[PDB]
């Protein structure tokens, strides 16, 4: 049970301020972290970060936005509907959009009805994910894929492998999204390996420490 090295796994979160790694030239997959909604003046407001809508060296990608409020008018939406596109139309295999839930306490039903506007919007060509901190009701989300975090910041959530045990009982395709260098059993991936809908993990890239 040692740490989380990106030369044993092939899926990345690159996130706004961190630096690309050789790692991602052989993975299949990255989720390109591009913004935030957020609120402001107790109103939603997209804050574009990352890189620019661009032609990269990079697998197959999703674009990823991170989502602190269900209360985001159409507009906002229709932003980030847009962000996949353009990331195609720069030359880029896109997968799709995945959002990253990180918006408090609301019911499944709200989490629900965010995703099917989204879904509305979004170019039935791409995908429409789902990650976020751990937390079967999942089922009846409409996306197309989820992934399980196991990590704040830095570090892996101690007693995270408590949440892992029912993902047995998941009908959508899942990941588990583990942090660069945290803690980490491997041998719950075999356990995981049961079930004919995980597809395996998915790494948080990290930059140095300035102390280190």
């Amino acid at each position: 049970s040692h740490k989380v090295y990106a030369h044993d796994y092939q899926a990345f979160w690159l996130w706004s301020g961190v630096n690309p790694q050789p790692a991602l030239q052989q993975a299949n997959q990255v989720y390109l972290h591009q913004g935030e909604v957020v609120i402001r003046q107790r109103a939603a407001w997209f804050q574009k970060m990352g890189l620019p809508s661009s032609r990269l060296t990079l697998p197959a990608m999703w674009v990823t936005v991170r989502i602190t409020t269900l209360d985001v008018p159409d507009d906002i939406l229709a932003i980030l509907i847009d962000l996949p596109r353009r990331w195609a139309a720069a030359g880029n295999q896109v997968i799709g959009l995945q959002i990253d839930f990180d918006a408090g306490t609301y019911r499944l039903d709200d989490y629900a009805g965010f995703l099917r506007r989204v879904r509305t919007k979004l170019d039935p060509n791409f995908a429409l994910g789902v990650t976020g901190l751990l937390d079967q009701q999942l089922n009846a989300l409409p996306i197309d894929e989820l992934v399980i975090q196991t990590y704040q910041g830095r570090s892996t959530v101690n007693q995270y492998s408590r949440y892992l045990p029912a993902l047995l009982q998941l009908r959508l395709p899942f990941k588990i999204g583990l942090v660069q260098h945290g803690e980490w059993d491997p041998q719950w991936e075999q356990y995981l390996a049961a079930s004919p809908f995980y597809r395996g993990e998915v790494v948080f890239l990290l930059n140095h420490l300035r102390s280190e």
